[PDB]
């Protein structure tokens, strides 16, 4: 007997890790064919889930914690001889303290720095390894959590875009309340 977990989470690490690779300058990829078509009226088109959630998250991590982010970016230097067990160490201390969205989305960028630090000294072939060591330990410390709070489509819809914009609204209101109460 045996089991296994879906692959959502691992779309997440290549989503993002990229995206944290863009924004350091960085990209690479490749191309392929496969079959569809279209008619309508193509352009950018953004959606407003994970993706999109995750990221912003990922930005402002660093930017309210600036210094709780570099300070740990620095106690894990990855390389070809680095054992995914040094890694999983480091993580589990960082999320010690139970599990919370925030130490989840922090989380998540301690990895982009990782990539950001392999490309630097041109070891881009790392990030294929720390990305699949990341939907190794999501699927095996994260997942179970993740499934007990309602997914990521509570994280969309607390700390997400839609979710920002949602907040406000009330806000607005419940001010305009006091005011003509
Ligand atoms: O923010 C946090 N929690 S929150 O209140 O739930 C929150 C607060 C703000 C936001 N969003 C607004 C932007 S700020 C933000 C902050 C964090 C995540 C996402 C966004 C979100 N969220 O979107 O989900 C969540 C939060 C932030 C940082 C840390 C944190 C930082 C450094 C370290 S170093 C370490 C182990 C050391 C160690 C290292 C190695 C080996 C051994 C020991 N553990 C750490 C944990 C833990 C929790």
């Amino acid at each position: 007997m045996s089991m296994a977990m879906s692959q959502s989470n691992r779309e997440l690490v290549v989503d993002f890790l990229s995206y944290k690779l863009s924004q350091k300058g960085y990209s690479w990829s490749q191309f392929s064919d496969v079959e569809e078509n279209r008619t309508e009226a193509p352009e950018g088109t953004e959606s407003e889930a994970v993706k999109q959630a995750l990221r912003e998250a990922g930005d402002e991590f660093e930017l309210r914690y600036r210094r709780a982010f570099s300070d740990l970016t620095s106690q894990l230097h990855i390389t070809p001889g680095t054992a995914y067990q040094s890694f999983e160490q480091v993580v589990n201390e960082l999320f010690r303290d139970g599990v919370n969205w925030g130490r989840i989305v922090a989380f998540f960028s301690f990895g982009g720095a990782l990539c950001v630090e392999s490309v630097d000294k041109e070891m881009q072939v790392l990030v294929s390894r720390i990305a699949a060591w990341m939907a190794t330990y999501l699927n095996d410390h994260l997942e179970p959590w993740i499934q007990e709070n309602g997914g990521w489509d509570t994280f969309v819809e607390l700390y997400g875009n839609n979710a920002a914009a949602e907040s406000r609204k009330g806000q607005e209101r419940l001010e305009h309340h006091h005011h003509h109460h």
